[PDB]
């Protein structure tokens, strides 16, 4: 299916070092944009991605960037947007900031075009799940929970998992807001989309799965050592995961989607028609530049 990667380099914030010259970020190269990395020891390193957004970038300027690609799952496809990075390098705030997050701007971006799809005859009924992964174990953030697969339907759903109905923009958003543990689990928030045309008949059925990851850096009592094991396991295994459905012959591929529970539950929304997105965060810190660098080869080897 389509897979995209965008890399964010957040701007710094008021206390951190400000000299962003280690950062070179070329211009956009009719087909990859490319940014370089270099540590003074000199060495350089070079990525290539779909898209690279400046300190200078805000959510408002990224969104019409994914704005095509959300409002595909009213066309019937199943979307999923991922945030990685490091802790601190703005993950949750490129998904979650008020008013201005992927999640909030999508959602209203949605009904405002399922409001708007009425005029073609088009009724949408829409559902949310949250829920978050700690420790590959599942936790609703919307209240023993159990992945459930039809492969037949290829369709999905957690067991006694709340699932709301969306009636407004408003209410929508009070539902977030009302739901460093966070740094350690994974934040899925799952929007059900079926639709039919009065007129026509036709059916709809699409989804959009909105991921703030884990934070990706790598430690040095215990359960905290199992904690972090199954966070870069977790990492692991979602980058394994990608990677084999991209290539050309990716259908004649083991997809390892069982050996996670992020994995596992998406797995029929990154499969067939799906699109899916995947944003690399940095930080602008040079003292943070080998987190950094870990970051850049996880979203590169992705991409490729
Ligand atoms: N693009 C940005 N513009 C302004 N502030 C940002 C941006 N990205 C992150 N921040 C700020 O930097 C800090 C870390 O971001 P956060 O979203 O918590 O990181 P993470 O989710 O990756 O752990 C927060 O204080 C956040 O408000
Ligand atoms: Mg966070």
């Amino acid at each position: 299916g389509n897979i995209r990667v965008y890399c964010r380099v957040r701007p710094p914030l008021l206390n951190e070092p400000q000299d962003m010259s280690h950062i070179l970020i070329e211009k956009f190269n009719e087909g990859a944009q490319s940014l370089t990395i270099n540590r003074n020891e000199i060495l350089s390193y070079n990525f290539q991605f779909d898209m690279i957004f400046e300190p200078s970038h805000t959510n408002k300027e990224i969104f019409e960037e994914i704005r095509q690609l959300v409002q595909s799952s009213l066309d019937g496809y199943n979307v999923c947007i991922f945030a990685y990075g490091q802790t601190g390098s703005g993950k949750t705030y490129t998904m979650l900031n008020a008013g201005d997050g992927m999640i909030p701007m999508t959602l209203s971006h949605i009904f405002k075009w399922t409001a708007n799809l009425k005029e073609r005859g088009w009724n949408y009924e829409m559902e949310c799940e949250y829920i978050e992964i700690y420790n590959e174990t599942i936790l609703d953030l919307l209240r023993k929970h159990d992945i459930r697969h039809d492969h037949e339907k290829q369709g999905t759903y957690i067991t006694n998992v709340t699932r709301m109905k969306m009636t407004s923009t408003s209410q929508v958003d009070t539902i977030l807001k009302k739901a460093e543990r966070s740094s350690r689990s994974h934040s899925v928030f799952m929007v059900h989309i079926n639709g039919r045309n009065l007129h026509t008949g036709e059916t709809s059925q699409g989804k959009l799965n909105l991921v703030d990851l884990a934070g990706s850096e790598r430690i040095n009592t215990g359960e905290r050592l199992r904690e972090t094991q199954n966070i870069n396991k977790s990492l692991s295994c979602l980058g394994d995961v990608i990677y084999a459905l991209n290539t050309p012959d990716a259908g004649k591929r083991y997809i390892p989607f069982r050996n996670s529970k992020l994995t596992y539950l998406l797995q029929y929304s990154l499969v067939g028609d799906s699109k899916t997105l995947m944003f690399v965060n940095i930080p602008p810190d040079p003292n943070h530049i080998s987190e950094t660098l870990n970051s850049l080869r996880f979203a590169s080897k992705v991409n490729s």
